[PDB]
């Protein structure tokens, strides 16, 4: 189960991308956000299109959205 809006996917990809935090806080953090969702289709939706780079640097830790060309794709619907 995930999220599947698009302008809800956009406020969370806006939230995740480039933050230095863990997974556990990343999600509460757009849980506010995005009220009506549970953490756990949060998590499931992060998992899906995000990834936490390993610094390996030195390295900030932090989240990118995969796929650059989707995010552009459904955030020019939205425009």
């Amino acid at each position: 189960a995930m999220i599947t809006d698009p302008m809800d996917l956009l406020r969370l990809f806006d939230g995740v991308q480039d933050s230095t935090f863990s997974l556990g806080t990343v999600t509460e953090i757009a849980q506010k956000n995005l009220p009506q969702y549970n953490k756990q289709t949060i998590k499931n939706t992060i998992k899906e299109y995000a990834i936490r780079s390993s610094g390996k640097g030195d390295l900030p830790r932090k989240w990118v959205i995969k796929d650059a060309q989707n995010w552009e794709n459904l955030r020019a619907n939205a425009n």
